[PDB]
């Protein structure tokens, strides 16, 4: 298993515009267009993203292109963020991945501002962190999702996802 994977399992796959757990109009692997209300916004965003007009729908290649880009911007947010970075450093290659499924998920302020969990991830307080970890709002929108990243911060396993 490996991060691809292992998003793709929490995000799925949609080829046309879809909302998102948050009602924002997403597409393909978990790739949000915008957070406005509109579908016309949403297409356009869509098209420039594509460079075509997509008319709202994209092919499976497409929707892994943008994926592997939202992979990899994750990664180097990570890796700029000074808050992140000494984190990602300290983990094994498992808990790695888990980072940055939320990065992913939730943006690198947004996981830079779960201060406790850092510290408590950096010092490798496993269950100290998963407890902490499920106190957010995040694990009360989203909790088998968020279940599934903390048993992986918790074991270093991939066990959530087989
Ligand atoms: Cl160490
Ligand atoms: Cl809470």
């Amino acid at each position: 298993m490996n991060i691809f994977e292992m998003l793709r399992i929490d995000e799925g796959l949609r080829l046309k515009i879809y909302k998102d757990t948050e009602g924002y109009y997403t597409i393909g692997i978990g790739h949000l267009l915008t957070k406005s209300p509109s579908l016309n916004a949403a297409k356009s965003e869509l098209d420039k993203a594509i460079g075509r007009n997509t008319n709202g729908v994209i092919t499976k290649d497409e929707a892994e292109k943008l994926f592997n880009q939202d992979v990899d911007a994750a990664v180097r947010g990570i890796l700029r963020n000074a808050k992140l970075k000494p984190v990602y450093d300290s983990l094994d290659a498992v808990r790695r991945a888990a980072l940055i499924n939320m990065v992913f998920q939730m943006g690198e302020t947004g996981v830079a501002g779960f201060t406790n969990s850092l510290r408590a991830l950096q010092q490798k307080r496993w269950d100290e962190a998963a407890v902490n970890l499920a106190k957010s709002r995040w694990y009360n929108q989203t909790p088998n999702r968020a279940k599934r990243v903390i048993t992986t911060f918790r074991t270093g396993t991939w066990d959530a996802y087989k």
